[PDB]
């Protein structure tokens, strides 16, 4: 009855928005194993942009999050069918936002999870940029 | 066999240092209930200094932390004997750093937990204050 869910991402400066996404993935089915994939520093910088925390720092924080059952760190930048078989993954959970998730959706293996705006560590110091 | 542990604090901009402290408190005994107390905005500002996140924001993040079993939010600024009886608390866990914890230590009810330096959300943007 257990369903293996895979949620990959950068998880830089982990905040409430990330945590709610992990909760959502963890709760997609009654009985789940949530695997979190943490992207490598080099690949994140290459394809996305500057990461603040190292792979080891981003991974260590995730270990403390109630919803996280297993961590693949580092994880591949792009999910492949081979990867899904290797780790026996039933669904990939990711924000949605051509479509790199098209093949997962075609297979019935994609579960959208939603971002929370404004709760980011960026915005909190922008907030604190008012005492002056 | 279950031991009730009470760890109070501000828990502003929760980072790895806080999380490791909560892990330490949670793991003080084999079978524990970890109660986290979150201090009020007004009292924190009064006795400590500016808090970045509201009581509700600081409390909501703690809900996502694996080690947290129960939350008292807001909590009293100062622990009292009456408070320990009300919630059936066996030990208070807090960083140590006259001594407001003297009466707890005298009673056998104090468990020191340790801070982690440098891992704070403050230091991460100080870190990012190098790309320029």
């Amino acid at each position: 009855k257990n369903v293996v869910i895979y949620a990959d991402g950068v998880y830089d400066m982990l905040h409430l928005g990330h945590m709610k996404q992990l909760e959502q993935a963890k709760k997609l089915f009654e009985n789940t194993t949530l695997i979190v994939g943490v992207t490598s520093d080099n690949e994140t910088k290459l394809f996305k942009g500057q990461v603040v925390q190292t792979l080891e720092e981003r991974t260590e924080t995730l270990k403390h999050i109630r919803w996280v059952d297993e961590i693949i760190s580092p994880c591949p930048w792009v999910v492949t069918p081979e990867f899904l078989e290797k780790y026996k993954i039933d669904y990939v959970a990711h924000d949605d936002i051509e479509d790199i998730y098209a093949w997962l959706k075609r297979a019935g293996k994609f579960k959208a999870t939603q971002r929370t705006e404004g709760v980011s560590t960026t915005d909190l110091i922008v907030r604190i940029l008012k005492n002056y």
